[PDB]
């Protein structure tokens, strides 16, 4: 769930989730346009992942609690049987790791209303 | 913001926000397919409204705090000047009222992974 994703974010990286509340065209809620950079592409992918999670029975991305461990900076998704849990933990882990490895361009904070995301 | 939306939901209607968390193809996070009914239709519109809110400078639909009053069952958006605030309060108020007036089809809880949301 979302609380687990937040913790994964600071497990794998230096910046916490609040850092990605308003970034580029896709970090945070919804979004449109072309992801402006690597980080924004991370968010773009996560969004789609969550939206695909719905196609799984009894699976709501924001509230589904999965099993995972953090051995800072390593995240491990434990689920195998519970497909919804496993799929969503993967969405979140992938994003958390993507955020950590991607550069954070301060120039791209607050651009969603600009020509960039059109 | 989201906490305000949740309170508007119970201001305007009898059901609270949790009964919408997993309804149809669009209530709750993202979604796809055709909205199955009136209520789902409410959620579909609200999702898009939030999407558009992002096209506004310094506007994040989930954390943006606006001004509103509840005189159960009436919701009033007070903002005029703060365009982001006013827009978002409108999205939420519209959704809150829509939810209240729409029938709730228990048959449509948990269908997002079924042919229905295809
Ligand atoms: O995708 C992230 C976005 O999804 C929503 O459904 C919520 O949970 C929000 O808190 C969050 O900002
Ligand atoms: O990350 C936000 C996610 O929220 C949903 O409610 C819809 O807005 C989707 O279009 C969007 O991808
Ligand atoms: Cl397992
Ligand atoms: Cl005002
Ligand atoms: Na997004
Ligand atoms: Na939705």
């Amino acid at each position: 769930n979302l609380k687990q994703f937040k913790n994964m974010i600071q497990c794998a990286g230096t910046r916490t989730w609040t850092s990605y509340i308003g970034y580029g065209c896709y970090c945070g809620y919804g979004g449109s346009g072309t992801p402006v950079d690597e980080l924004d592409r991370c968010c773009y992918t996560h969004d789609h992942c969550y939206n695909k999670a719905a196609n799984i029975p009894g699976c709501n991305p924001l509230i589904k609690t999965y099993s995972y461990t953090c051995t800072k900076p390593n995240i491990t998704c434990n689920d195998t049987s519970d497909s919804c849990a496993r799929f969503i933990c993967d969405c979140d882990r992938t994003a958390a790791i993507c955020f950590a490895s991607a550069p954070y361009n301060i120039n791209n904070i607050m651009i969603s209303a600009s020509t960039s995301c059109q």
